[PDB]
């Protein structure tokens, strides 16, 4: 019954884990990101015990990436803005990044794919 928990009630499972979970708050249209495509976003990520995202926005996806951003990328189209919810194996693990991400935490990304090529 944390927030995150809660938000993550009806949201679409990209991953077949729960581990990347989904709401499209804007459709795009035309095509989903190619897997290896160069993607022009903007993105705000966002931990439960803060009030302010704990980071905020071209992209490869040869970029040492976040897995579940990867994964949500793949599942965009352009013009699309879409939430996401990745939990620790998709996002920053056991290790977290101190003391910043805690260890085992679930982060909240939006993200605005308004272009790729």
């Amino acid at each position: 019954q944390s927030l995150y928990e809660r938000l993550s009630q009806r949201m679409l499972d990209i991953s077949g884990d729960r581990g990347v979970l989904k709401d499209v708050i804007r459709e795009g249209a035309g095509d989903l990101v190619a897997p290896d495509a160069s993607v022009l976003v903007k993105y705000s990520g966002y931990l439960e015990h803060m009030d302010r995202p704990f980071d905020s926005n071209l992209m490869k996806l040869e970029d040492i990436t976040l897995w579940g951003m990867e994964l949500g990328l793949l599942s965009m189209r352009r013009g699309e803005l879409a939430r996401f919810l990745f939990k620790p194996n998709y996002a920053y693990g056991t290790l977290g990044c101190p003391p910043l991400i805690p260890p085992n935490t679930t982060v909240l990304f939006e993200i605005e794919l308004l272009d790729f090529l």
